[PDB]
DNA sequence: TCAGAACATGATGTTCTCA
DNA sequence: CTGAGAACATCATGTTCTG
């Protein structure tokens, strides 16, 4: 589906997953970022287009479970 | 030491009934805002999300909530 | 085709008016 | 010594523009 991470229109694959513009950025500043992003439910967070903002630590996530890298180096 | 008692919203050292009740200058300023403009907020979870001090970024949807809880209101004239 | 500058903003706290 | 509302100054995510 588009964005296998926020459901919302990929601009296509990004990092290695099909992503939308956003989801590129929040991978890209949360990985080289640091932070302390802590879920206030149950790590089970549902993550669209408007739901997404929210739970950073799911979402980051997300964007490790669905393959997602940066890239060693 | 510093710790002058806890916001009934968050739970950080809130400080003088706020809206009509014990909230922090945070959620003081969160109230006013949720109410004036259009928000319609959505939580990504089970309706029961942690607010504590940390956290209360996480979801407005229920932190607002907990505002509406708490008897926050305007009181108005 | 995809990276990331980069310009949008957005949301949020903590003061500092004042009455 | 209140308890509100600017208006700051701060972050955090989203969009277009650039190679
Ligand atoms: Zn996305
Ligand atoms: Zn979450
Ligand atoms: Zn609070
Ligand atoms: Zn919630």
């Amino acid at each position: 589906r588009p964005c296998l991470v926020c459901s919302d229109e990929a601009s296509g694959c990004h990092y290695g997953v099909l992503t939308c513009g956003s989801c590129k950025v929040f991978f890209k500043r949360a990985v080289e970022g640091q932070h302390n992003y802590l879920c206030a439910g149950r790590n089970d967070c549902i993550i669209d287009k408007i739901r997404r903002k929210n739970c950073p630590a799911c979402r980051y996530r997300k964007c490790l479970q669905a393959g997602m890298n940066l890239e060693a180096r």
